[PDB]
């Protein structure tokens, strides 16, 4: 029932899991030394949110640089969402970026069957 709240740092993104709104938000860069230490709890929170109810989950991402292990961690989250979506769970994602090509976002989008908006600002 609790929210997820990871404060951002120079090398790790700020992450907010809003349980009641069914919103998972992330902002910043992600080049931690140990990405599963940072994202394991996020994967867990998403798993629990999907298991404890039927409400929709929305991801709102404002991620900048992602190192290799962070790319793998996000693919794991997206794969959880995709599995849930194929089961009929409403899932949607917004990927914000500043034009000043979102190539990584487009590659992730090709792996997802739920609405996945790549949005310049």
């Amino acid at each position: 029932m609790s929210d997820l709240h990871i404060p951002g740092t120079q090398s790790t993104p700020a992450i907010q899991g809003d349980w009641q709104a069914g919103r998972l938000s992330m902002q910043g860069d992600s080049y931690p030394e140990n990405s599963y230490e940072l994202f394991g709890q996020v994967i867990d929170w998403v798993e629990r949110f999907l298991a404890d109810g039927q409400r929709p989950l929305e991801l709102d991402l404002r991620l900048l640089y992602l190192n290799t292990s962070s790319i793998k961690a996000m693919m794991d989250i997206l794969d959880l969402l995709e599995e849930a979506h194929q089961g009929g769970r409403p899932v949607s994602l917004r990927w914000h970026y500043d034009r000043r090509v979102a190539e990584l976002a487009e590659e992730f989008r090709e792996d997802c069957s739920f609405p996945f908006a790549i949005q310049a600002h």
